[PDB]
């Protein structure tokens, strides 16, 4: 509706199934290579999504290293709030 997509996924036997990466110079992270019938699929993540935050903390601004250490340390499953960058934008 109005609130961002927000995609809660199970960690599963292979991961989570999908890349985050950032981009030279424009610092933020972004959903990259869903793969089919993955957590992350079925959570309903997209390649070409941004990431604002993993489990209630903002991570817009935080570093490749800093957003994939948290990612990785929840134990059973991360929730991703995520925009679609051509429709939002931070101020
Ligand atoms: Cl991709
Ligand atoms: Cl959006």
């Amino acid at each position: 509706g109005m609130l961002p997509r927000l995609c809660c996924l199970e960690k599963g036997p292979n991961g989570y199934g999908f890349h985050l990466h950032g981009e030279k110079g424009k610092l933020g992270q972004y959903i990259r290579l869903v793969e089919p019938g993955s957590p992350a699929e079925k959570a309903g993540l997209l390649a070409g999504d941004r990431l604002v935050e993993v489990n209630g903390e903002n991570v817009e601004k935080e570093t490749h290293q800093q957003v994939v250490s948290r990612i990785r340390a929840a134990l059973n499953a991360v929730r991703l709030l995520v925009v679609d960058p051509e429709e939002d934008s931070f101020l």
